């Protein structure tokens, strides 16, 4: 029977970057729904901050997503204090922007080794965690809009977002067989407190102009996306990429 | 329209090519110079590439390029521009294929991937793309991806995650660089047979991958080269941000 107020009482999950921005609103989001959560970021303070404001579920973890050590001890620390990992999310990216033409090698591997290869580490070590277990599980990568079209400027950010997406399809075609589900979300712009200050003024309604919504989504609606791929009620969503874009890329 | 010569000619035209000294960069470089291009063979190697230069003749000269050291394109470029005086071609062929399960595939394999097919494809794009710009006259970038771009295929978690990479870096490079003319696509091959390819699924392997092909077998290394061609030509100058599959239909079942 599936329960079609989507609860997920009593799960695991494990959200990178979940300490702020669209990250915070997942890991609030989870709570609010009954799961246990690992708040994984770079920072050991605010990671700390955030799960003593999200109450006693949620739990503080140090991760560098870039660094395969770094990832492996946490995934560890995250399975020695609540027992098990039933789902992940990947919401640690980054955002580096120059003219394709000038755009240097510092924005460069720093937008491929945190957005996809930190993709990669959380989800391969996570899923290793679930076949072991043996219970399946659920992995939800952050993609963008910008893993669908070319934006100006983000050469970089495109290539990570296009990769990620690649990358999670070949983990849902193979770990189907671990009950294993692997999809993305791919949010257009997102009012988060950085954002709300980048698409300030003039330059953000010029930007909604362009998306048939006609204004940008909220943290709280990507978080509501991120609910119902982590839940019961999406066991056959595997492989998919979810546009919360307003409609942005179909035109 | 002006006259357009649909024999798709390519007189005159300097052409890079990395991986240009083996497979599929090899029957790329062939093609181009039986059309009349002049051709800068990049390989990782000076005998190597030397040794297809003068295969290839009088219009073909070798350069050594590591595609994955930024040093490395930026001075084979520069020295392409001095040994013909300009670019207006560039083709991306130099990429690695490292499988294994999702699950066990190594953080070496993962970063060897990446850094020649990705990163490698960002830095000589981003250096042809430079030159083509400052001179002012268009070009052409064609840069190799895969049917790998567009499907997942088991074990090739790294391999999949760069060619679907290098379609979106590529649609951005295009969607800048219409304002300067010049033209960026992609090509993505099914298997191909190329020396190595026709070791490689020589077995029951090869019968079994061919089910799968609506076509019914592997693509050639001169079958790829004749799309080459055509996407450097004069006949292809509304052609940007393409993704041109040559997979047989693989990918559309």
């Amino acid at each position: 029977q599936i329960d079609l107020n989507f609860p997920l009482s009593e799960k695991v999950a494990i959200v990178t970057g979940g300490a702020s921005g669209i990250g915070a609103a997942i890991s609030k989001a989870f709570i609010a729904k009954g799961a246990k959560v690992a708040v994984l970021d770079i920072s050991a303070d605010i990671a700390k901050a955030k799960a003593e404001e999200l109450g006693e579920n949620a739990k503080p973890f140090v991760c560098d997503v870039s660094s395969q050590q770094s990832v492996n001890d946490a995934i560890t620390a995250v399975i020695s204090q609540f027992g098990k990992i039933d789902i992940a999310v990947n919401s640690a990216g980054v955002v580096y922007l120059a003219p394709a033409e000038d755009i240097s090698l510092d924005y460069w591997d720093k937008t491929i080794n945190i957005n996809l290869k930190g993709s990669f580490l959380v989800t391969q070590a996570v899923g290793r965690a679930m076949i072991a277990a043996g219970n399946g599980g659920k992995i939800i990568n952050l993609a963008s809009q910008a893993g669908t079209v070319a934006i100006e400027e983000h050469v970089a950010y495109c290539a990570s977002k296009f990769g990620v997406i690649g990358m999670s399809k070949t983990f849902a075609a193979e770990w189907g067989k671990y009950g294993i589900c692997v999809n993305t979300l791919s949010p257009t712009i997102v009012l988060t407190e950085l954002g709300k200050k980048a698409w300030a003024g003039e330059k953000g309604e010029a930007a909604k102009k362009r998306i048939p919504a006609g204004r940008f989504a909220y943290p709280e609606e990507i978080a509501a996306a991120a609910v119902f791929l982590a839940s019961a009620g999406a066991d056959m969503i595997t492989g998919a990429d979810l546009l919360i874009d307003g409609g942005y890329t179909i035109l």
